């Protein structure tokens, strides 16, 4: 099945998922000089005060923190978006070393990790219908650089020992995703795709300009997770990122001057 290794990684995905070579694949390099300020854009509305986290799962690719998405509890609105997008899960991508790990790049710079908060457009009723639509998802992407600890990340770090291997999950209620956001909501946006198979071209990407800082010890703990299942040979969960893809006929817009 697909993964991040040399034999099943990003260079192989197109054989099972031919959209990997499509017209609106993600991630991309954000060339900051080429991105254009768009006064048509609004401020992003991130409304997470009623978020209800459920569980944290090691799915063999990353770990996902899942939310109750049966009601408008944690929603993204505004910015480039029409309508309301409900938070369903977040996850990260990270490297084996601090100089790599992000999916998006900024002027070719790679960050140590990237957070994806995944939301689906409520007009499509549920996530599985939303992924079939060109405006079905909005993913809020946040870069992580290594420096001071992020206090709002620590509860995630501290549960990772309980989900070390593929298929493990743990209760993860009462987690506040507001604690993962930087101060500024300035962003870049473009139309793209899921960055993992099935690579569906359903995403409005909103990538914040300001990274969050996390400590070397926090990201070290991400790198102790395993891709494998319990009882199988250990393969550390590192370098679970897709590299930048061709921009093709797209424009990246900036919310800021
Ligand atoms: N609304 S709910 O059932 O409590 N929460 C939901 N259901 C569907 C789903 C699937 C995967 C991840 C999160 C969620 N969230
Ligand atoms: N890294 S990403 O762009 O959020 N890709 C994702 N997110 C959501 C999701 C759920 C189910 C299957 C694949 C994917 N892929
Ligand atoms: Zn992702």
């Amino acid at each position: 099945h697909w993964g991040y290794g040399k034999h099943n990684g990003p260079e192989h995905w197109h054989k099972d998922f031919p959209i990997a070579k499509g017209e609106r694949q993600s991630p991309v390099d954000i060339d900051t000089h080429t991105a254009k300020y768009d006064p048509s854009l609004k401020p992003l509305s991130v409304s997470y005060d009623q978020a209800t986290s459920l569980r944290i799962l090691n799915n063999g690719h990353a770990f996902n923190v899942e939310f109750d998405d049966s009601q408008d509890k944690a929603v993204l609105k505004g910015g480039p978006l029409d309508g309301t997008y409900r938070l369903i899960q977040f996850h990260f991508h990270w490297g084996s070393l601090d100089g790599q790990g992000s999916e998006h790049t900024v002027d070719k710079k790679k960050y140590a990790a990237e957070l994806h908060l995944v939301h689906w457009n409520t007009k499509y009723g549920d996530f599985g219908k939303a992924v079939q639509q060109p405006d079905g998802l909005a993913v809020l992407g946040i870069f992580l650089k290594v420096g001071s600890a992020k206090p709002g990340l620590q509860k995630v770090v501290d549960v990772l020992d309980s989900i070390k291997t593929k298929g493990k999950s743990a209760d993860f209620t009462n987690f506040d995703p507001r604690g993962l956001l930087p101060e500024s909501l300035d962003y870049w946006t473009y139309p793209g795709s899921l960055t993992t198979p099935p690579l569906l071209e359903c995403v409005t990407w909103i990538v914040l300009k300001e990274p969050i800082s996390v400590s070397s010890e926090q990201v070290l703990k991400f790198r102790k997770l395993n891709f494998n299942g319990e009882g199988e040979p250990e393969e550390l969960m590192v370098d679970n990122w897709r590299p930048a893809q061709p921009l093709k006929n797209r424009q990246i817009k900036a919310s800021f001057k």
